[PDB]
């Protein structure tokens, strides 16, 4: 079984808003979901690669490139080849001011359930890491939450280290709105 | 009375700005990991348009009206922050924030990395002001969410922050990739 990990094209909206969708599921947060295709479209592509919010598609082969998964035929770029859209990470540029340089943050990183547990999580990972040294990034962060275990395991494993003394704050829209008249 | 104005960050506050983060390097007792340098700052803060990338606001105060309360202020820095040795203004405080990605939203947000009033000048109503610039900006330019981090102990600032209509979480947790654990991964 071939893998591949490619950048993310307009045409691969479909496919992103699928799979932020199943991480909305997993986290129990389907509530908090209201990406639609369109805004994804109007979003994604306004900069280059790395530049502001980049996505890295990890595709599945039985074939080199030129488990029983459910949702196979709405994860098929191309409906005549056999290659599957298994997973994604999608990240963008973030600024540790210690260090006086961008770094990168990791909004989502994603495998499908049928894909988990052979190594391609790694690979996302690694790439968005390799990414981050030859482009001169400092340091790379995301958050996870505590029940996780089974992410939290996965990034100790890749030397991330996991804190207890950070807590996430939040403005939503409701409270920009009503701070927004003062 | 003394006069408040926030303002975009520009190449000569360089210097202020290393300042301040150093301070809140210092207030978070974590000035180990403060190695930045005022070059790093001045080659990375200016490469993109305000809003589009890192962006900084400056919170400046003057006796005197700006060329856009009566309690007296106790500075000992002060001659460390004047962007004009001439000018009766004072650098007082920053916010340094960046655009993210609410990936459930489908549209752009804000980070705030840092934001910081100088000891003098807490306690005043200038640390709304910071945060009432960014969420007012973030209005205006359609932004669905805004977000930040807080360590457990500051809890000056999560009452701030839970005042000002913040909610803070306990369920997430920080992870992180330092330069080391990058270049063991980079060897794969
Ligand atoms: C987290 C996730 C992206 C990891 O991807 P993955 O493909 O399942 O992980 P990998 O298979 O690359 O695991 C890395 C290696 O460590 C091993 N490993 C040991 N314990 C592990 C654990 N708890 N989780 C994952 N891998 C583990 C794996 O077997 C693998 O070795 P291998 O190459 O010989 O198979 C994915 O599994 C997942 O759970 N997605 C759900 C979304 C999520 O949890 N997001 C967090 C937001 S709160
Ligand atoms: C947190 C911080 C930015 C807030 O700045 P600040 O200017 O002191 O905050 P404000 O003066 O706007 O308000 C602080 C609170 O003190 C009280 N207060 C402030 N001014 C007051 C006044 N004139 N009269 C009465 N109470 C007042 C209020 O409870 C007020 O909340 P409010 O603004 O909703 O009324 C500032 O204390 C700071 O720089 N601390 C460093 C810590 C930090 O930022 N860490 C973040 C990473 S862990
Ligand atoms: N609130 C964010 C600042 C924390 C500090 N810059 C760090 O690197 O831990
Ligand atoms: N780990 C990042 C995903 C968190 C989710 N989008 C949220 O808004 O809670």
């Amino acid at each position: 079984m071939f893998s591949r990990i490619r950048l993310a094209t307009p045409t691969d909206v479909p496919f992103i808003h699928k799979l932020i969708h199943q991480m909305a599921v997993f986290e129990r947060l389907t509530h908090l979901f209201v990406a639609t295709e369109s805004g994804l479209a109007s979003t994604l592509f306004n900069s280059r690669p790395f530049q502001a919010v980049t996505v890295f598609l990890l595709e599945i082969s039985p074939s080199p490139f030129p488990i029983e998964d459910p949702d196979r035929e709405k994860f098929l770029p191309d409906k005549l080849n056999d290659v599957v859209v298994a997973g994604f990470v999608l990240f963008f540029p973030n600024y540790p001011s210690f260090l006086a340089k961008q770094g990168f943050y990791i909004e989502d990183i994603f495998m499908r359930e049928p894909y988990r547990r052979k190594g391609f999580g790694k690979l996302l990972l690694t790439a968005v890491a390799k990414q981050a040294v030859k482009l001169g990034v400092g340091r790379v962060e995301w958050i996870v939450i505590d029940w996780n275990v089974n992410a939290i395991n996965f990034y100790e494993q890749m030397g991330a280290q996991v804190f207890k003394e950070w807590r996430l704050c939040r403005l939503t829209g409701d409270a920009l709105q009503a701070i927004d008249k003062l």
